[PDB]
C-alpha cells in the first residue's frame, strides 16, 4: 500500500535538542516555510494527520484537510517530555538509539508505540498521505530495514509493509 509519511516542520525544540512527544508546540517561522514547500510535492491522495498542532498546521500549509488520528502522534515521552537529548541518561539514549526496551515513567513504551502505529497503518485500505512525527517515520523505516532519520518537513513514500519507495527532502 502506497503511503506517504510526512515529518512535520520544525518547532523550537528541534534546534534546542529537546525530546518532543505529546508537548503541543507550534511550528517556527521556518517550520511553516518547510510546510509550504511541501505543497505541490505531495500526491493528491486522502490525508490523515496526528492531531497535534505542529502536524495539523503542516498538513494545512501543505494544502491538505486531513483526518485527525491520535494514533499518528509521536511517542509519549512522559516524564522525559522536554528533556535535553544531550543530558539524557545513557540507558535511555541507548534504548532510543537501538529503538527498543524504552518505557519512560508516565509515558508510552516503544512496543506500545509500535503497536499503535502499525495497527493504524494496517487499517488503511488505500493510498494516503500521513502527516506525522519523526518517531513514527523512524518506526516505519526501521520496520522496513532502513535508517529512520529524516529532516523536519521532509517525506518518505513506502509500499507498506514491504519497502521504502522514496525519500523526499527540499531546501
Amino acid at each position: 500500500m502506497e503511503l506517504w509519511l510526512v515529518r512535520h516542520g520544525e518547532t523550537l525544540w528541534n534546534r534546542e535538542g529537546r525530546l518532543l512527544g505529546w508537548t503541543d508546540l507550534p511550528l517556527t517561522a521556518e517550520g511553516e516555510a518547510q510546510a509550504r514547500r511541501l505543497k505541490g510535492a505531495l500526491p493528491s491522495l486522502p490525508a490523515f494527520s496526528s492531531d497535534l498542532l505542529r502536524a495539523r498546521r503542516t498538513a494545512e500549509l501543505a494544502g491538505f484537510s486531513p483526518r485527525l488520528y491520535p494514533e499518528l502522534r509521536e511517542i509519549h515521552f512522559g516524564a522525559l517530555e522536554g528533556a535535553l537529548w544531550e543530558t539524557m541518561d545513557p540507558r535511555y539514549k541507548e534504548a532510543l538509539l537501538r529503538f527498543q526496551g524504552f518505557h519512560p515513567p508516565g509515558g508510552e513504551s516503544l512496543s506500545a508505540f509500535q503497536e499503535r502505529v502499525f495497527r493504524f497503518l494496517e487499517g488503511l485500505k488505500a493510498p494516503a498521505v500521513l502527516f506525522t512525527h519523526g518517531g513514527v517515520v523512524r518506526a516505519v523505516l526501521r520496520a522496513l530495514g532502513e535508517d529512520g532519520l529524516v529532516p523536519p518537513g521532509s517525506a518518505v513514500a513506502v509500499d507498506w509493509p514491504r519497502r521504502v519507495l522514496v525519500r523526499l527532502a527540499l531546501d
